């Protein structure tokens, strides 16, 4: 329901929900989410803020098997992003929450 | 031989290698070395310096499963390295090339 959260959230901020839990061999996305000419590759995270070599390098391995198997998004911007849900209080949306720039 | 030339190198300068060319489903490393109690994760590349996100991605990958089946491992320090081989001069070790650090 955490992920249910974000996802809502991220849709009134008028993205796109591509897919929930997407698994491979060598990682997984919480949530891939587009909005215009961005994909935004999304962990979900009870609650700065700083992402896992672990986990950055399981995001990072599961975007890549996610942007082979959509051609249409080669060359899209593409943006790791966190988001943060706490109890009594609205998801944060960490956006780039890691750079995964060459 | 440019990994061969690599090795040749670390072991002149006090390391031991534990593997070579080390594969695993989701990484590779292509020198594992050791030093007192560190342990050091190599990536050789031809030849300031910077190592992709994938190959980041892949060497933790690979580093995780190393540690796992080397329980000897568990609690040693851990530096992933780079070595840059160049066509008319010694190997260049850049040592902590980036930071795997929680």
């Amino acid at each position: 329901s955490a992920e249910a959260s974000a996802a809502d959230y991220l849709e009134r901020q008028g993205y796109r929900i591509l897919a929930r839990r997407f698994k491979t061999r060598c990682g997984e996305i919480d949530l891939v989410a587009q909005r215009d000419a961005l994909v935004a590759f999304v962990e979900v995270k009870a609650r700065a803020y700083a992402v896992t070599p672990r986990q950055q390098s399981r995001i990072v391995a599961a975007a890549e098997a996610w942007l082979s198997r959509h051609p249409e998004h080669a060359m899209s911007e593409l943006r790791f992003d966190a988001i943060l849900i706490a109890p009594n209080t609205a998801p944060r949306h960490l956006p780039g929450a890691f750079d995964a720039t060459p």
